[PDB]
């Protein structure tokens, strides 16, 4: 479960970023020894689009900063209550 | 350098604990897929022995909490300026 451990670390890192209301979706895969991932975070519906984009960039930087093997990460957002 | 990445994570986790003045020494090895490690942290010479022991236990819990493959960790302390 070495991929499981990595996914846990991604979810835990994303959830510690201000404005994140859970990880709705995470798809991670290996390209060689590198991780490529795609994620959807929850955000307050009343945040602006610009705020949601900022939170997404913060998640990107936090997750990549903590998990060195990640070479591609996309983060999008969706309203979550 | 998959062991290097693990050692970096141990050092980074230990250094984020209050009262830690650097990791003086870290020896990590694999027993199967598990990590066993021994470390020496720096501490304020003016801390009590009891305080240094507390900081050591905090390092132990922080590091083990963040790095799941670790199954044995000993943390000792030495005065550092």
């Amino acid at each position: 479960s070495h991929m499981e451990a990595v996914q846990n670390r991604i979810v835990e890192a994303a959830e510690r970023v201000p404005g994140v209301r859970g990880v709705i979706h995470l798809r991670a895969r290996y390209v060689g020894q590198d991780i490529w991932a795609d994620m959807i975070i929850g955000v307050d519906p009343e945040n602006t689009v610009e705020q949601a984009a900022e939170i997404c960039e913060a998640v990107q930087a936090a997750v990549c900063g903590k998990i060195r093997r990640i070479e591609s990460l996309h983060v999008s957002a969706a309203a979550r209550e």
